[PDB]
């Protein structure tokens, strides 16, 4: 099983690890649009590499592609 789940960079991430926006991304849902530097820490990785499972100050428990995402911290 390897499910490597590595931000926009290449940084490891895993259950209880933290993300933050590369860019400004938009939702449809009565247009919430997101901006860069939104930090979404403890996040969890999922049945995707390419996906995981975070939450933000407005939005907990969200699923998202770490495509867009950096990894936090250091």
């Amino acid at each position: 099983m390897s499910i490597e789940v590595r931000d926009c960079n290449g940084a490891l991430l895993a259950d209880g690890d933290n993300v933050s926006l590369i860019k400004d991304l938009k939702l449809k849902g009565s247009s919430t649009v997101l901006k860069r530097g939104t930090m979404i820490r403890g996040i969890r990785l999922t049945d995707s590499e390419d996906e995981i499972e975070g939450r933000t100050d407005k939005i907990k428990g969200l699923v998202l592609r770490t495509e867009f995402l950096k990894k936090a911290g250091s």
